[PDB]
């Protein structure tokens, strides 16, 4: 079903990840976590206290597709175990973000063609940079067009909030 899949994103923040590559995804789905730079650090740290749910939906550069979506359970932290991650300097990163998976499989560009996003100038919402803060509405229906991922229970994430 899709309803705990609504009640996670009520009321949610959405954001728009841009990764240059497949490897860090991949490790962001096996160790549930993410870093970026400090301009998007700060952004996302202040959305984290402001909503019930704050929504990264990740997309690998060239792909021409979304890669999955997560939840951040955390603010940034320092001095965790370093992660291995592939730089287009390690040191010019900021922390590490936990993150719980909602769904880790995929959605094609060709999908979302229908939603634009109005904090982007209403352009399609699979255009922006890095950061891109994405409209509530927006943001919701494009979770709701990837397909269910049936590994997932959000019985654990709905506790967190």
């Amino acid at each position: 079903g899709t309803s705990k899949l609504k009640y996670v994103l009520q009321d949610a923040r959405f954001f728009l990840i841009k990764s240059n590559n497949h490897e860090n995804v991949s490790l962001a789905k096996a160790k549930g976590v993410w870093s970026t730079l400090p301009v998007n650090e700060k952004k996302l740290n202040l959305a984290f206290r402001s909503a019930r749910s704050v929504i990264l939906i990740f997309s690998v550069r060239e792909s021409g597709k979304f890669q999955g979506f997560a939840r951040l359970s955390s603010e940034s932290h320092h001095g965790g175990s370093p992660i291995h991650w592939v730089l287009p300097s390690a040191k010019m990163l900021g922390g590490v973000f936990k993150i719980d998976w909602i769904c880790r499989r995929e959605l094609p560009f060709t999908k979302s063609a229908h939603l634009t996003n109005p904090w982007n100038e209403h352009k399609p919402v699979k255009i922006g940079r890095d950061g891109q803060e994405i409209e509530l509405e927006c943001g919701t229906q494009l979770c709701l067009l990837f397909p269910p991922d049936e590994s997932i229970d959000l019985y654990q994430v709905i506790h967190k909030m």
